[PDB]
RNA sequence: AUGGUGAACUAUGCCUGAAUAGGGUGAAGCCAGAGGAAACUCUGGUGGAGGCUCGUAGCGGUUCUGACGUGCAAAUCGAUCGUCGAAUUUGGGUAUAGGGGCGAAAGACUAAUCGAACCAUCUAGUAGCUGGUUCCUGCCGAAGUUUCCCUCAGGAUAGCAGAAGCUCGUAUCAGUUUUAUGAGGUAAAGUU
RNA sequence: GCCCUGAAAAUGGAUGGCGCUCAAGCGUGUUACCUAUACUCUACCGUCAGGGUUGAUAUGAUGCCCUGACGAGUAGGCAGGCGUGGAGGUCAGUGACGAAGCCUAGACCGUAAGGUCGGGUCGAACGGCCUCUAGUGCAGAUCUUGGUGGUAGUAGCAAAUAUUCAAAUGAGAACUUUGAAGACUGAAGUGGGGAAAGGUUCCACGUCAACAGCAGUUGGACGUGGGUUAGUCGAUCCUAAGAGAUGGGGAAGCUCCGUUUCAAAGGCCUGAUUUUAUGCAGGCCACCAUCGAAAGGGAAUCCGGUUAAGAUUCCGGAACCUGGAUAUGGAUUCUUCACGGUAACGUAACUGAAUGUGGAGACGUCGGCGCGAGCCCUGGGAGGAGUUAUCUUUUCUUCUUAACAGCUUAUCACCCCGGAAUUGGUUUAUCCGGAGAUGGGGUCUUAUGGCUGGAAGAGGCCAGCACCUUUGCUGGCUCCGGUGCGCUUGUGACGGCCCGUGAAAAUCCACAGGAAGGAAUAGUUUUCAUGCCAGGUCGUACUGAUAACCGCAGCAGGUCUCCAAGGUGAACAGCCUCUAGUUGAUAGAAUAAUGUAGAUAAGGGAAGUCGGCAAAAUAGAUCCGUAACUUCGGGAUAAGGAUUGGCUCUAAGGGUCGGGUACGAUCAACUUAGAACUGGUACGGACAAGGGGAAUCUGACUGUCUAAUUAAAACAUAGCAUUGCGAUGGUCAGAAAGUGAUGUUGACGCAAUGUGAUUUCUGCCCAGUGCUCUGAAUGUCAAAGUGAAGAAAUUCAACCAAGCGCGGGUAAACGGCGGGAGUAACUAUGACUCUCUUAAGGUAGCCAAAUGCCUCGUCAUCUAAUUAGUGACGCGCAUGAAUGGAUUAACGAGAUUCCCACUGUCCCUAUCUACUAUCUAGCGAAACCACAGCCAAGGGAACGGGCUUGGCAGAAUCAGCGGGGAAAGAAGACCCUGUUGAGCUUGACUCUAGUUUGACAUUGUGAAGAGAUCUUUACUUAUUCAAUGAAGCGGAGCUGGAAUUCAUUUUCCACGUUCUAGCAUUCAAGGUCCCAUUCGGGGCUGAUCCGGGUUGAAGACAUUGUCAGGUGGGGAGUUUGGCUGGGGCGGCACAUCUGUUAAACGAUAACGCAGAUGUCCUAAGGGGGGCUCAUGGAGAACAGAAAUCUCCAGUAGAACAAAAGGGUAAAAGCCCCCUUGAUUUUGAUUUUCAGUGUGAAUACAAACCAUGAAAGUGUGGCCUAUCGAUCCUUUAGUCCCUCGGAAUUUGAGGCUAGAGGUGCCAGAAAAGUUACCACAGGGAUAACUGGCUUGUGGCAGUCAAGCGUUCAUAGCGACAUUGCUUUUUGAUUCUUCGAUGUCGGCUCUUCCUAUCAUACCGAAGCAGAAUUCGGUAAGCGUUGGAUUGUUCACCCACUAAUAGGGAACGUGAGCUGGGUUUAGACCGUCGUGAGACAGGUUAGUUUUACCCUACUGAUGAAUGUUACCGCAAUAGUAAUUGAACUUAGUACGAGAGGAACAGUUCAUUCGGAUAAUUGGUUUUUGCGGCUGUCUGAUCA
């Protein structure tokens, strides 16, 4: 047979990401003395549009502590953020939107963004516009916290590990229809490319599993095990169930 | 099967550039007037939006089932027609290479090659199948049948045939009758 | 007996032909005669057999002779010879006095292959014989290479409008050169330049062999030369998307990863030196190769002149940039590093290191608005040219101003003053103001414009003088203005759009800071001026295309880009012109057919056709007017109507401008509306330029795709929904990896799918298949470990993960939505109860729908007529719900139906225009070809050009033509075979990458708690992950203080920054103390101390390696029987048995017929004994049609395991009694047969046994069937053989005999599929024509049982029998698969008769009229349509009639392409799936004639020359049918009704002409009219 089309993606030749627009790799400030045994004030210089993503991207103005100069660093916005403002970084920082803390500091209830798995990766949950992650609750010893996942999971991370209070900007964004083929082009130039997608049924039996016959249909399955092999796997991959809900 | 060569055509993404008369329709936004308690509605303007529309260059390739069909042309020529501001058109740079690539999907495209490219070797690949097989004359001269085979377009086996002769030569034979003696159960007859 | 009738088939026509009649016919008899390769006799050749002959003194003993007989021959075999290239010998061979070779209707020998000689050409080598050896003999192979024919002086050299006269050159001119004309490209060019590419094509001179598909004096050709000049233009430099070293890391390795990565990755700024230069000095800065753009970024150049060919490069002049050196003037300095203005900021200058920050480089698109530049238009003036018959203050042309430099200028931005309601300002576009608007006054940038310098001395245009030359010289003028919705490009300020916000870097500058360095007897500053020096390397020519590039080429194709004049007009459309450029494409004469491209038609108006295909009609603008429907946006140019030229006028629309603190004047526009007049009613006058309407199927839309047969209803889309995934991850890659894509990512995300906008809904089903599980059990489970037994190998027994098993969920997962029953007031409908299926029974909806076989469904409507269309109906072969179901405005080169308008599609053709064809000069192929080219019939491979019999036939040809040459194109794509493949699918057979588990190793330290090992959980240092220019870890401290003190602190928290877009750097200021004060340096603290674990997470688990189970079409390799009246299904004729087919030994076939076999039996085997069966008759309680008992008769009518046939009576049966011969060893024999195997049997022998008194009998079944190799496993036997250095015990291997199985039965281990297809072949074999048969089909006789008022034959025929038919359907499989082009229609010719009409006849139960049946008869006719691809059919209307057929189911180098029948796509059923179809639907490349014949027309040599007038052999032959008036309201007739011969006037179909008239046509461009434009207008 053939090498199908999401087989194809993974040597990533024309598959990779466009990067050209981007103003950066969005990061938290590197975990450091200053931030860890007290806070650190920068100011936001500008909020600005970044391509490829949804959200907008903030520009914060930091003092390097050991060195004469300037740093600036790359934040995903919060909502309410305005250039002129003074953003906190630190153990020791205050609760308002855009102030990035500690889990630990605090308390159950308060909903904060772009939260870090691990301490010192400069943030990975809930970056895309409008999430946010609630803190439900703590383990003082042998430190955790309890934070819900903007999915609805629930998971329970380190105390050392900083997060930026609010919502991220750009809420709202995927309650306006589309409507147009050109529309969702120029979405997906500035991202990769996966579209347009041709349906597994309408190719021949090489192109696809679900390819051939003399009518468009399955023939087999559409839910596949999560022991499948290489190329296997195309349709709803190893679902508990199936079917609109109720 | 192995080891190599190709994105100058074409496929799709990126980088950086360039290209596109004139008309029709007249959306928000805005201005004056008219009505009325109101929310608002009605008239005249203003503005100039849209994968709107007619149509040139451009890009295509619907119909004639036209011309041509040892052509101008291994895909062209004429009339007609689609679209013509955006999922547009295109130059160069660039990335993806053969059981791979790329595909708005036709098994399409990948240098006139694509249901597995191109080039050399393995390769004088294998063929129970088609075609061919080169001088004379003399003596002899068939077979399409038995048995077995994944055997039925083929082989082995026996038969028919040629050649080499060998021991011998009055002689055992014979696609024949006669005498003698068995077997038969078809034709007629109606058990013989 | 003969003859006739019965007796009819298609091109013309065959006893073989002519022809034959007291035969040349038929039946028979006697004779004569003809002639085969056979027969007889003879000669000769060879073959075979039988014999004769060895004596010197010859030449053969493979020899000579004698005698006889015999002679076909493919595949095949053998014997004997001929020929070729080399080797050994010999002829002391031949030969320049001419070897070899070649040509030779010259000669000789040989049966032949071949040999010998003569003559001619020719020039250096070569043969005969006894032998050796081999790349040794050609007619084919769609054979290889090479050469050449016929075709043929033929096909053609026809797009892009087009040329002509003269002169010059020359040997030669349609083509070269100049002039003169005529045209064209028309500035989106046929111009003026470049990019890629070429490479010298550029230019000059010479030359014309070849090339330029004609010519050539010309050339992009040929020979020889010459030509490309840079500090400024490019490259070079920078980076983009990417490429790629180094360090490291994999890899047997070629090499791969990665690009700042686990790295000790480097050279600077000057202070310290005045032994000398750079040691030592503090501080720094961590970006850490390189490559990557002639279109992006970027230091700087312009004008004029110049060459045969180069220029932003050379010349002359005028500038500028960069790198470097220093000198002069100015400026500054005593207030050491300038002043002024309130401010915006100003200026000739006017210090500045490390470091840091900011700007530039630096950016999308569209829309209008403003301002500029060039162009366009245009008035006054100064010149030159063209027109002037007349008019024209006229028409055309020259009046130009570079880089650079200095000075002034403007939107926007800003400052000051003042402080706004009575809110004002204000843009085309409504934004602005107490966050300070209008107003008054200023700053600023300088794209841009303005004046001055460049710079008039240049350039241009005029005139005037000299003159082989060289040529100059000489004057003049080179000026002042207007206008815009104009066009092109630049720019500025605003606005719109986005789930799209539209590069990077080098490079340069400014600012912050304050390192340092320097005024006073004098010290700086190269960012002010001026001056000085150098500016390298490679590119530079020319085309950029209807001949310089690519397409084999001098190819109508392909190929990125700039500039862009006037008119018409909306216009960068079309048409016409000015500047520049060509005039190149073979030509000349004629005007046949058929063509190709372009026009027109009387009347009718799709009647044509699969179908309005194709053409016509419409068209611009202005005013009037617009429907259903709709998602309210549209539909809408809906549909439809009215005007439009010319001239002369009227009206309305703008500007600049002066008013002491209402009016006047002038300038300049293309816009609209109105009114009179005007004419062959013409006016968007040419050009340019929608046809419209009522519905249906289908996809929402824009968009995309099979380049070169499909543009679609297919793919895409928005929208909808589902699914995995929280990074220690989801999906994927890699051979590996210290590895990679999504990811510069984070659920409003990424990945995997299915549906397809909106509206409206999405029913029931979790049994199957699949997926999933917070679920549970004690089933199965490998490796390791474990326990036992053994001397050990080893055996076994338990235990075990995951996986399956179990149970739960799941349908917008794949998918399914039946059967059997009941039950409502005539029949009947059937809401419901009941239950069988391992689940549920098709809900809403929709339908003969693209899904409905039957089927041309039934009903209505459309139409004169409808297999079409639409509306309804629905037990729907086989509709139906994200397999998405219904409905839908707008859209569509999609499929279909109807209507209006229009038409040559048609009736029904005709005419016309250019280019061909045709003829001529030059040039000049190809396809194809066995040999060829006249027919009829026959036979024959079943359709001959040749053969046999006839007809016939006279040189040589020209243009047409499409009948034939089963014409050419291609080792049939269809079907089938081969032990040939490939693509795809699966639960096929055999494995595999990956993944999920267990065990061992990495792997150390030790605690808890359950189980007779596991679950927790600690340790850190291995191992793993993560971050950062490895900065603030761990421990203790001091200060407060939450704290609340049960002795005193028991303990944790703390411990410099939160109104604000300011600022944060130099060992740090301060504080203190040192050193030898000397300017400054070294300490401590400021800033607590100790350990140098860089900081977090994880941790003996992950990971890693090696084994092990499981999962795994994601992938690989392979297979997917045989015979067969094609193949498939079935069957077993595949191993067997009986009867028959079988024709009296045996043998004998078919998918012939009737059946059977894969078992059954310790007796049904073996021996022995006694007895008699089936059945009938006659008797006996219950007892019956039969129980049981008894006697007779009883040849087998019973039984004998089973199929059938044989066999059997004191038995072979029935019943008893004893027994295991159904045993052991092995050889011979028969049967099927090779006299092999297996199966079954026969007869003995050697033992040992059963039975019987005994003879005897028995080695399974009374006889004919009931069965199996090698290899492997196993058992018995002897207790034998071997384990090979010698022994013992296990183990293993042998010999002998059994079993376990191959049914495809002489014995592989094996699923589909192809409509994407492939190969080798097959007419050994299908679909398709033909051939034969005729079952049928359809047609014609014979007897007449019988219908008909009686009446068998007016008119029939049943029962049946006898025939014919090749327009039925079949059967067979003879020709064709190295191809006979397949349906129907259109067109056109011809033949048959089986007569529909017409002619003439016979008949009736015929009065007439009418009709009917037959007779001869094929002369002549036979139609227009609606529905359908339709043949067929059936309807409507006409007709005298609307008969049936043949000709390869006539006819595709004649058409068409509707149908079947590829590849694309949709549906229904079916299959797990790829895919399949008694199917429906839509889209789909139709090649060649010039050859030979034939046909149709046209010439023609020889008939002594030549002319005119004829004859007529043979051939062809044509007219047709109807109606009206009359006869006549007569005849016949009660009447109703109602004819005919003759005569006459017109008509239908056909045919031949012809053109007076009518019509069509029009390049008479004959005359007139009209448009745009050009010639200056009138005119032409």
């Amino acid at each position: 047979g053939r090498v199908i089309r999401n087989q194809r993606k993974g040597a990533g030749s024309i598959f990779t990401s466009h990067t050209r627009l981007r103003q950066g790799a969005a990061k938290l400030r590197t975990l450091d003395y200053a931030e860890r045994h007290g806070y650190i004030r920068g100011i936001v210089k500008q909020i600005v549009h970044d391509s490829g993503r949804g959200a907008p991207l903030a520009k914060v103005v930091f003092r390097d502590p050991y060195k004469y100069r300037l740093r600036e660093e790359i934040f995903i916005a919060n909502e309410g953020v305005h250039t002129g403002q003074f953003i906190y970084a630190g153990k020791k920082a205050s609760l308002n939107v855009g102030n990035v803390l500690p889990l630990g500091s605090v308390p159950e209830g308060t909903i904060v963004s772009n939260v870090e798995e691990k301490p010192g990766d400069r943030g990975a949950l809930a970056r895309a516009s409008g999430n946010y992650v609630i803190i439900i609750g703590h383990n003082p010893d042998e430190n955790k916290t309890r934070v819900r996942l903007p999915s609805g999971a629930k998971k329970v991370i380190s105390s050392d590990a900083r997060g930026v209070i609010g919502v991220i900007a750009g809420g709202g964004r995927v309650d306006k229809p589309l409507l147009k083929a050109g529309r969702a082009f120029h979405k997906y130039r500035l991202k990769r490319n996966s579209w347009p997608k041709t349906r597994g049924v309408a190719m021949n039996p090489v192109d696809h599993p679900h390819g051939g016959g003399n009518h468009q249909h399955i023939g087999k399955a559409s839910t596949i095990s999560r022991g499948a092999v290489s190329g296997q796997k195309a349709g709803l991959i190893a679902a508990r169930r199936t079917g609109l809900l109720r």
